[PDB]
RNA sequence: UCAGUU
């Protein structure tokens, strides 16, 4: 547990864990409570266009995030599910390989 | 379905 980024204002979160049927409504519906949000990517897959498992969560504002990516597991629609900061597949990338430990 | 075609 690294937090992709905790030193680093984001404008995403990532909703993993989903093992229910969660969609845009659902995620607004929840982090809303916590701010301003802009839109709610339900990322299809790119190949057949389905719920590929995992959807993110824009919002407005950098601090709205803050009281989500600070934990983990959240429960939308009644599921708790893993939310964790989004970052990027470019980002992920070199984030996990400069993963440092001391 | 736990990452935006890593």
């Amino acid at each position: 547990s690294q937090r992709p980024g905790a030193h680093l204002t984001v404008k995403k979160i990532f909703v993993g864990g989903i093992k229910e049927d969660t969609e845009e409504h659902h995620l607004r519906d929840y982090f809303e409570q916590y701010g301003k949000i802009e839109v709610i990517e339900i990322m299809t897959d790119r190949g057949s266009g389905k719920k590929r498992g995992f959807a993110f969560v824009t919002f407005d504002d950098h601090d709205s995030v803050d009281k989500i990516v600070i934990q983990k597991y959240h429960t939308v629609n009644g599921h708790n599910c893993e939310v964790r900061k989004a970052l990027s597949k470019q980002e992920m990338a070199s984030a996990s390989s400069s993963q440092r430990g001391r």
